[PDB]
């Protein structure tokens, strides 16, 4: 964020009732260092869990202490498996409107 395309922050999708911080920190600590927190002194990852049923969603973003390390990870994981399931590691894509439709896009 704030003028940065190599955002160490990555995006992991495809967990499955296993999207945890330590789980991601445990398996995503070989390629590089995970964004450790100053409160718990441990890696920091954003995960989406359910509150109505009390389960997980299966999607979470992992923060990295080294921007270049995030890319190197994507080069490897980008379609890896989480305890059996498949995942998709990215370079923290942008979330917003205006995509493939508007001013540009032509091509005929």
């Amino acid at each position: 964020e704030q003028d940065n395309s190599d955002n160490n922050t990555i995006f992991v999708q495809g967990l499955g009732e296993n999207v945890t911080i330590e789980s991601v920190a445990d398996y995503f600590k070989q390629i590089g260092i995970i964004k450790t927190n100053k409160k718990t002194g441990q890696p920091m990852i954003n995960l989406y869990t359910d509150r109505e049923t009390g389960k997980l969603k299966g999607e979470a973003t992992v923060s990295f202490d080294d921007p270049p390390s995030a890319k190197a990870a994507i080069d490897w994981f980008d379609g890896k498996e989480f305890s059996g399931n498949p995942i998709k590691v990215s370079f923290a894509t942008r979330r917003a409107d205006f995509n493939r439709g508007g001013g540009n896009g032509r091509g005929g």
